[PDB]
């Protein structure tokens, strides 16, 4: 008969286990309390209001016992007699978090230690007519590891200490478990140890033959054709026939063909594999070159008992190449996909929400459209994290966004016992396994910084060096392993068609990781260690940079969401809980880089607002440098894209999808054609001219040197032919040949690229830190018209307004650029899209620039 | 049209490269000499009397001058117009040693700088109508190394030091070239470097498609059915259809089924797959345990011009599982066939000449003839030599032994550089690619001791910290990378059905390597280090015993082929060069051990026996040990199985397949159904009846304690019931339970297992070392008697007579058994096999034993 399968989403409750010191502190979670699957008892806690909300303010310390406690679920359930005549009956978790005791009718079933590994379990047996109580006990790793921990020579080098205390100093019990390492607390995000059954559980049943999957292994993929293969994966209880129908449907829907395959299936596991050969394939491409477009494989099996199952994946065809190959810069790191060697442009990528159970189809999109929306072709998923939700991959796959794919390992050095290696490898098989078939996944990649960290942080550098000689070489090779062996076979197995890179920042082991001259780099010179001004990005170039960042704080709107009006001040405490640097010191650090551009911030207000022009600008230089670099660089993925909770961090959209002044910066300097000036330490400003495009760029540009009074000083404008991919210098000027005898301090330039009479791009470039200059006072001029949907808003300013920004209080809006410069007289539209009627909007706009932000700034401390 | 391939094996001629020292030394070398292919200069040297045999005695140094030269092939060949017409033309060289350069007419053609890979390079541009001529220019790896090594910080820790001066001590080039490492000298062979075209080279043209491989890919395998896919490798010069047909035949020859797949090729690599189902499949089992059952598989392509290909391979359907469970001696290492586990029987398999080019089909299928006749069912190819023959595996196949196949590493401390791990890669890859067919082909290894030197060799270990602790983890990343991570994918990838292990002896990187309690152990505390007593042997019990062992000379009539009677003596020059164990003093080590036994042998004939003697009976000792001590360990492959050469070594058969007294033991300690008596140092004698049968053994043993005068003191037999793959303890006697008042001098004891009426095994136990027995003159009788092609020989000793060993001169003949036990009046007919008469037979036998030896010999030094 029909495979059935029926989720357990029901009548779940929750409580503490009895006889924990936490249940007389609490005793409303003593009791039983309704409980959400998928969920964690976190927010099972908050619905109850035994909690408040931990984002708020500084209730993030009302919370964290919740993570040091031990949990019991329960749910009833029915099973009917038709499902227990089946000859297979399973239940199958999708995600226990993490360490799991499963009992079924009062006896044991399951024993659970990976938050990412699926667990089915023959549960027939002990199932019975009617009325079945199953049972989930969570145990906290904190307090499970701890008390083995104690007892070590030594703890491995972790990650971040507990702020609250309950564990000690660098002896973290985050490194021995298999759970997303973020949730014990990161430098952008709150400590949220959290329990639960945090995805789906199923009862299973079927019969003759069970479809365990179906993956279009994709042989070779060109232009002129695709050899692919289908590969069907069937669990039989006994031998006997099958048939299986293949479909194949076109982007458009049309069958593109049928294929057929008899085969005979034995006890246990078989394939049958389809060989599939289409001819001038639509391929899949990354955003900016070309459509996205997918086939559609639907299989179809029928078993011994003629009974038929549909199996379907949606896949696109694509080859996948990472290019390494000496030239004059060393060794290159290349994605190249269909053939096309693709600068990434992009930003790490972290989870959604400290509560990843209760993240929104809503919220994985906007994320995906915003990355988008910013002319990115590749978000990094980085291994603090978690592997995302099918749903995350399918959007990936339809907006052309490459993902590159940690292995959820953060940068803690994992231990080398067998048991912990295996685990692990299970792990990284089922994740493979799922996410293969995705075309957006185009690298994985087996951890975070591990052996950047192994030979150039000083804790682990003291710790390796501590032990005996004989003990450093078993770590090491329990992480060789692991990074080297294990996960590359996983993927070299499974999904064969796409690189494997042993770790981020990294040579893939072939020499010491971070290095300028072969592979990728993660730079935090600037930001961290030395903390060196910003046009130090432009003294750095490595072959690929997949990490570099600075720090800003949210929309006015999500600070007002999370705190108070008393609470506004970087210094307060409620400001300081939501600032994660430097163990809650962070402001520190950011005021460095606001002060050293802008001076002392004037109000609340105005050091959000330079925060965010800090860090816009910040990573404005370096982005452009390193896409005027190619092909010396070939990747930017600047850190970060998103937050996971209300705060300061190196985001460029806020938690709660709000764009900062860098994500409106970033759509600019990500753009397919764009024009670089930049101005380094030593008074020279390089001119490039950057396509994407594959074909020819027929261009020109123009460079005008103005008086902050409106008066123009020179004017220039030249031909240029930017060959396709790539980058030209067309000019290198000294502040002398730019300013002469003018003051610095009182003059700028204007750098734009053009196609004909269209404006592709544009520069604004000065000569002195913005605290310094004579910015003049703009008159700024507004108009609205409605335009389709929204409204068109026009801006005209009677002189320079640099990074103007609007908003709208706390009328929601958004807005097709923002952050922008104006020039004098020169007109610029932009689209409102809001819920707001326009008097509404008209009221409520403000419209803020540097020059009246900067003026009237107290000095400096 | 029809692929063509023309194989380039006449006209081949070489010589000095000209602008050599060597030139004007050699100048018989200088000029133009007949060069074999395949073969070595040095071959080519010898067969020109340029340089004497340098096996024939003290001969080895005069042609080391070979190794250090460059040398320069030449060979013309005819091409016709047709082949011209061809769309590809290509030339292939299968084995080229080691650093070559081809020109071809004159023009670059191809720079190759592996022994173990194969070259294929497009020449058709290159290629004339008529006369074409095709040079290869070889350099010597020591001459070429050299330079650059002496200008590096270290030299990495190699093998062995050069007996000639011309490469410094510890500094070796053989480390860091691609290269069989026995050929620089080892201590069981001479120093031969050789350079030459060893494989075969080839001009092939095809238009369409050519067929690269043919691989019988084995899914799963068990007693009900066997679900294979036949994967056919296509190189297309263009895009076209072609046509693939496959038949399936059984092991007689039946039609099993027969199958089809049309598909249509694209420019460059194709698979075409077609998937097969054998019910109840004739599965291929190792020796003893079933048949060694063969499918054939023919696979025809016919192309988009018309032409058709074929491609036949024969398989055996075998399932492999290397088994390794926690139990109460640790973890376990078995190898388990077709669901069966198998205690490895057998011994380490090492090159069969130090001219591997010049090994005929009779030798290596004599060399695994002797294997299969001593009841072995593995060989371990152990990875200082090369990858064997074609051929050598068609016959491992059809006589079922297995193989334990060592990539060609020997011990060296490989570099980390990329150059040379991707030269190494690609090594594997087409190895694996060549070799994985064969059903005898069981198990993949790394390499031999690499780990366990560097854990536990002195130089490595003080090496290791020596460099600063970066280096060091440098170097072990290369290794960890290379034998964890590149040899296991190449295998995983390519070999998907068998194990893989990192190296031997080890526990896969799991943990140190030589372990007791995991994995498989090298023990060489007897006759190597502290050079312990051969008892020493029973307090030894790794799980998997794949090496050890003992020295000993080669058979007289061996002696006698390399050294002339004024040669006869241990300390001789001749016999000195013949032994290469310890350097120079090699031989103090060999006497240690046949004068704790023996005492001093009276002269160089009994010096040879025993020799050979000390070899068998401390071997015994251990085999016997592990096979009685299932399931503690599963494994015995001592060292060595054969020579390289005529000289002193570990062999239990000699160059030129001369059995030693040590086979003749082997067939009965590895006998199916053994008794094992042992006695320790505590004089304890453990009595064990071994079963390698896959049912029960309703048996019956005896014992019986013999005075040496013939008085009976005491009789013995109980009923047994051995079970399946078992070893049963039946008894534990000390001395004083056995003998009682009687002297240990002059008394011993016989141990006899036997099935109904029928003796399957025997042991015969002594309580003192032979020197110190009071053994009787034995007198023995010996009668002939005709039967078909040779005769029966029957002894018969009036007295206990020990190890009689028969010989007969320089007459040639093969016996059925040797080196036995002649019990009072009990007669032995031993089979004999010559082309000799009868008479002549009768003149040259030769009868010697044990006590007859120790007669008349002078006291110990
Ligand atoms: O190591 C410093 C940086 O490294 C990244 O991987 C992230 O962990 C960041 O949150 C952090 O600021
Ligand atoms: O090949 C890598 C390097 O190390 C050794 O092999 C030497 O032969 C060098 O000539 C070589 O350049
Ligand atoms: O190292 C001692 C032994 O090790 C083995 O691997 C072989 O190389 C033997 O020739 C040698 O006697």
């Amino acid at each position: 008969s029909h495979m059935t399968a029926v989720t357990l989403d029901g009548g779940w409750r929750v409580r503490l286990v009895p006889g924990q010191e936490q249940g007389k502190t609490y005793p409303k979670a003593a009791a039983w309390l309704p409980a959400q699957v998928p969920g964690a008892v976190q927010t099972d806690l908050i619905a109850a209001k035994i909690v408040p909300d931990p984002f708020y303010r500084d209730n993030e310390g009302k919370i964290q016992w919740a993570g040091l406690s031990d949990w019991q679920y329960q749910t009833r359930f029915t099973v009917d007699a038709a499902t227990l005549k089946r000859e297979h009956v399973e239940l199958v978790f999708d995600g226990l978090d993490t360490f799991a005791e499963v009992t079924l009718n009062g006896k044991q079933l399951l024993s659970a230690d990976n938050m990412f590994r699926q667990w089915r379990v023959d549960a027939k047996s002990l199932l019975k007519r009617g009325d079945n109580l199953l049972e989930v006990k969570l145990y906290s790793p904190i307090k499970k590891i701890q008390p083995w921990l104690a007892k070590q020579p030594y703890a491995l080098p972790g990650a971040y200490d507990s702020a609250f205390g309950d564990e000690p100093e660098a002896r973290h019990s985050s490194t021995y478990v298999r759970k997303a390492p973020y949730n014990f607390g990161w430098d952008w995000g709150p400590r949220m140890v959290n329990a639960g059954i945090w995805k789906d559980v199923r009862v299973e049943a079927w019969d003759a033959v069970r479809v365990d999957g179906l993956h279009i292994a994709q042989q070779r993929v060109d232009a002129h054709s695709a050899q692919v293969q289908a590969q069907l994966d069937l669990q039989a209880g006994r031998s006997g026939p099958v048939q299986v129908t293949l479909d194949v449907l076109g982007p458009d829907g049309q069958k593109v063909g049928q294929f057929t395959q008899d085969a005979v299936v034995d006890p246990g596991q078989n394939r049958v594999d389809l060989a599939v050969r289409i001819a001038n394939p639509k391929r899949w491409f990354p955003a900016g070159y070309g459509a996205q477009d997918r086939y559609t494989f639907v299989a179809s099996v029928r078993d011994a008992d003629g009974d038929s199952q549909q199996i379907k994946r949606v896949t696109g065809l694509r080859s996948v190449e990472l290019r390494r190959e000496k030239d004059r810069f060393g060794k290159s790191m290349e994605i190249v996909i269909n053939g096309i060697p693709i600068f990434a442009k992009g930003a790490n990528l972290i989870p959604l929400d400290a509560f990843p159970a209760r993240v929104t189809h809503e919220r994985m999109r906007s994320t995906l459209q915003d990355a988008r929306d910013a002319n990115m072709n590749m978000l990094r998923m980085w291994g603090g994290g978690h592997y995302q939700d099918d749903y995350f991959y399918d959007v990936a796959d339809e907006l052309g966004i490459m993902i590159w794919q940690d292995f959820m390992f953060g940068g803690a050095v994992p231990p080398y016992d067998v048991e912990f290696r295996e685990n692990t490898r299970q792990e990284a098989i089922e994740q493979v396994k799922r996410l293969r078939d995705h075309p957006s996944l185009v690298l994985w990649c087996g951890n975070n910084e591990v052996q950047t960290g192994w030979e150039n942080w000083g804790d682990r550098v003291k710790f390796k060096q501590s032990v005996d000689p004989e003990e450093r070489t078993r770590i090491e090779r329990g992480m060789t392993t692991l990074f080297g062996t294990v996960f590359r076979e996983v993927v070299a197995t499974y999904d064969s068609d796409v690189p494997y890179w042993a770790t981020s920042p990294g040579t893939d082991f072939d020499g010491a990781a971070d290095q300028t001259n072969d592979g990728d780099m993660h730079y935090w010179k600037v930001w961290g260690g030395p903390a060196l001004p910003v046009t130090e990005y432009l003294n750095v170039t490595p072959r690929f940079m997949s990490e570099y960042g600075l720090q800003s704080f949210p929309d006015m709107r999500t600070v007002r969401a999370f705190a108070e009006p008393g609470d506004m001040d970087p210094e307060s405490p409620v400001m300081r809980v939501h600032q994660k640097f430097d163990k809650g010191n962070g402001n520190k650090r950011l005021m460095l880089y606001i002060r050293r551009e802008f001076g002392e911030p004037k109000d609340f207000e105005s050091f959000v607002y330079l925060s965010q022009l800090m860090q816009a600008e910040g990573i404005n230089i370096a982005a452009s440098h390193l896409r005027a670099s190619r092909p010396q660089s070939m990747g930017s993925l600047y850190w970060q894209l998103n937050d996971v909770w209300p705060g300061a961090s190196w985001s460029s959209v806020d938690y709660y999808g709000r764009w900062k002044a860098l994500h409106y910066h970033a759509r600019r300097f990500y753009a397919p054609e764009m024009i670089a000036a930049l101005r380094n330490d030593k008074g020279q400003t390089e001119v490039s001219l950057v396509s994407d495009r594959t074909t020819p760029l027929t261009a020109r540009w123009r460079m005008r040197v103005m008086g902050m009074d409106g008066k123009v000083l020179s004017k220039r404008e030249e031909k240029a032919s930017v060959n396709a991919l790539s980058s030209q210098h067309v000019g290198n000027f000294s502040d002398k040949q730019l300013l002469g005898s003018a003051d610095p301090k009182r003059t700028y330039a204007v750098f734009e690229l053009l196609d004909g009479d269209t404006l592709l791009s544009r520069e604004v470039v000065f000569f002195a830190p913005a605290k310094q200059l004579a910015l003049p006072a703009a008159k700024i001029d507004s108009q609205w018209r409605a335009d389709g949907d929204g409204y068109a808003l026009t801006l005209t300013s009677d002189t320079l307004a640099r990074e103007v920004w609007l908003s709208f209080g706390d009328v929601d809006a958004t807005l097709s650029d923002n952050a922008f410069d104006l020039l004098p007289g020169e007109p610029l539209t932009v689209r409102v899209t809001s819920k707001a009627a326009l008097a509404q909007l008209q009221s409520a706009l403000q419209v803020r620039d540097l020059a009246a932000t900067l003026a009237g700034a107290p000095p400096e401390p």
